[PDB]
């Protein structure tokens, strides 16, 4: 039953070539058009040396071009590495070097973001004539399921981010299970919300495209106000929202504060990223009710997007009335979500422990971080041919079988919905000449430091220093 993520999409293209696949404010592509265009780019990428295990940087904005690019890389046999164009030059440059990327799929407006790069560059906005000269046919046997589909960077406590390596087989497994869990059909219209820097974008994109639904790319302007967000979702007739929990929190507050009606097309809201506030869940069910369906989805990047879900709209009133809203049960049978003690033994129900993930969900590992890999991706001592990923998440199984998230064992947090290792910021701040010791903590980010030879514009100095190294959400909003 061997399958690549793009084969899964290709099957769907055969089924419904003329359905709309992607839609943005600026235009649209049918399944056939998306496929043939990605095929053209893929064929070109092959002539540039892209083959299985080749890492291809992708530095694009959210656009039809982005989706063509991702699929092209996949069809070519390569694995993409998202290069968020809002990140500072120094970060993107580290990632390009760390990942040894020699092909970069980008656009002309981003062309000078890499401290200059000797690899091949493809600008999709300006080189389309050249790309249109390549074959429109599907490529064959470029990749196996164990080969990489993408390497996505996440925050590193030691001072630099690191790439999580995801193989097709775990991504395909996730997409299939999620299509069936959410009942995605050809009539669905899913809003693509999160940046491809975060692996929830893969869920949005591939769940939608591998089932024949229509993927609707959001604008930047539509999220800044909830009324705009809702109204736009109504204009687009969106059926599925995938929202960071922290944005969803905003949404629930604004729904009650105002008298805003959810779009009438909306049937499913998928949330995850962090602890959902039980009070806002109560507020949801009081003001909205059980439709649209609300689902809490949990997992880390290292277990391929998500491993567990809880249908919040299906919970009893008293199940919603605990200190914590459950994250639920395994997405599927080949994904194991354990709560284990410190010798990796399961515990009786209702006893807390650390969440470990096993089975088909696992990343291959971290890219070029052998110590970190060996430490987080452990050989299962009771099932020798298998691994367990150590999440750093504390949890417990309730007697009803549902999993509870109980917090972290460490200094990883969520700021604006994004994964942040506090030690990354701290490690980086320490590198500055007039910083001697530093502690950064939540809650959102406040940096506590003892200066070396302070001026009174130290705050503004460190904000510039961090501005050119870290993503904005990692920049402490106040200093002390
Ligand atoms: N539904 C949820 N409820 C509570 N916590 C959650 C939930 N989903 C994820 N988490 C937490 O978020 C972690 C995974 O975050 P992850 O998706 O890996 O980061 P990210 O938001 O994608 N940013 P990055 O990893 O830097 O690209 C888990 O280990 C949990 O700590
Ligand atoms: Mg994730």
């Amino acid at each position: 039953f061997k399958q690549s993520i793009h084969q899964l999409f290709e099957t769907q293209v055969e089924r419904t070539p003329e359905a709309v696949a992607v839609l943005s404010e600026q235009g649209q592509l049918t399944y056939e058009e998306l496929n043939t265009k990605a095929n053209q780019l893929a064929h070109y990428l092959r002539t540039l040396g892209v083959k299985s295990e080749t890492l291809v940087g992708v530095c694009v904005d959210r656009s039809l071009e982005m989706v063509i690019g991702l699929l092209a890389i996949l069809k070519a046999g390569g694995a993409y590495v998202p290069l968020d164009p809002t990140y500072p030059r120094e970060r993107l440059t580290y990632m390009v070097q760390d990942a040894q990327i020699s092909v970069l799929v980008t656009q002309t407006q981003w062309s000078n973001l890499i401290s200059d790069y000797q690899g091949q560059v493809i600008c999709l906005d300006s080189q389309w004539a050249k790309i249109a000269s390549y074959s429109q046919e599907n490529l064959v046997n470029t990749v196996n399921p164990e080969n990489l589909a993408y390497v996505i960077y996440t925050s590193g406590s030691t001072g630099k981010p690191k790439g999580v390596m995801i193989e097709h087989q775990s991504l395909v497994n996730f997409t299939k299970l999620a299509i069936a869990q959410y009942q995605i059909t050809t009539s669905d219209r899913t809003l693509q919300f999160v940046s491809i820097s975060f692996d929830v974008a893969a869920e949005e994109i591939y769940v939608t495209l591998c089932s024949g639904a229509t993927l609707i790319l959001r604008t930047e302007e539509m999220i800044s106000s909830i009324p705009s967000f809702v109204q736009k979702s109504q204009d687009w007739q969106i059926t599925v929202w995938s929202l960071p929990t922290a944005y969803w929190h905003l949404l629930v507050n604004e729904l009650v504060k105002s008298k805003i009606a959810l779009p009438d097309s909306l049937r499913l809201v998928i949330i995850g990223g962090e602890r959902v506030q039980p009070e806002l869940v109560r507020m949801w069910f009081k003001n909205v009710g059980n439709f649209p369906e609300l689902i809490n989805v949990y997992g880390p990047t290292e277990g391929t997007i998500a491993v567990s879900l809880c249908r919040l709209s299906q919970l009893t009133e008293s199940q919603r009335n605990r200190t914590e809203i459950p994250i639920g049960k395994s997405l599927g049978e080949n994904i194991s979500v354990y709560v284990l003690d410190e010798t990796l033994k399961t515990v009786p129900p209702e006893t807390p422990g650390e969440i470990y993930i096993g089975g088909t969900a696992l990343a291959r590992g971290y890219l070029n971080r052998p110590e970190l890999t060996a430490q987080k991706f452990i050989q299962d001592p009771f099932s020798p041919s298998e691994r367990l990923y150590k999440t750093g998440d504390l949890g417990r199984y309730l007697a009803d079988g549902n999993l509870e998230y109980l917090g972290r064992v460490d200094h990883q947090v969520k700021i604006n919905g994004f994964r942040v290792e506090l030690g990354e910021i701290e490690t980086v701040l320490l590198q500055h000449h007039q910083v001697a010791q530093a502690v950064v903590i939540d809650r959102r980010l406040v940096a506590y430091l003892v200066p070396h030879s302070t001026e009174e514009n130290l705050t503004v100095t460190l904000q510039q220093f961090l501005k050119n190294k870290l993503p904005s959400y990692m920049i402490p909003a106040t200093f002390v």
